[PDB]
């Protein structure tokens, strides 16, 4: 990874940052030493100081993910990556503590229209923050082309029609 995107990505924790915060004073969300959730305190004024750390891995790996591999195809990839890390999460924990089947064990087609939004929301907010720096990604006439090619393919089969009158 270059550094500039070491950059980027503190760049994004501080963003992430001032839109929970925006939500934070939306909410009227108040500070306090005691963690609890009904009483309106938090030591990082819900979520624990290792509960926003969770999220700074996810945003490489699928970085990594965009390096190694239009703009909603790219968005529905990094969903899918979302979706597959998290199904095989689950699928390794089930097998692991026997646990019971979800209705998510399909692959990702044959799936709903709900959860295409729930995972393409922060697929959405990660592309917006890419290109508002300047970075574009990739993924990395026509029929002109097709009457040619019949043409050439007719021509064969004239030619085959003339050996077989020969013959």
């Amino acid at each position: 990874i270059p550094e500039k995107l070491e950059y980027f990505i503190n760049k994004y924790a501080e963003h992430s940052h001032d839109k929970w915060s925006m939500d934070k004073l939306a909410n009227g969300w108040i500070y306090g030493e005691i963690y609890s959730d009904s009483s309106k305190i938090q030591p990082l004024m819900l979520l624990s100081e290792k509960e926003k750390e969770i999220y700074r891995w996810p945003i490489k790996e699928s970085l990594k993910t965009m390096l190694a591999w239009d703009l909603h195809a790219m968005a529905e990839m990094m969903a899918e990556n979302y979706h597959n890390i998290w199904a095989k999460k689950k699928k390794l924990e089930l097998e692991s503590k026997g646990g019971g089947n979800h209705p998510l064990l399909v692959p990702y087609d044959t799936l709903t229209a709900k959860e295409k939004a729930k995972d393409r929301e922060k697929a959405q907010d990660i592309f917006k923050f890419l290109q508002i720096s300047g970075y574009v990604v990739s993924r990395g006439x026509x029929x002109x082309x097709x009457x040619x090619x019949x043409x050439x393919x007719x021509x064969x089969x004239x030619x085959x029609x003339x050996x077989x009158x020969x013959x």
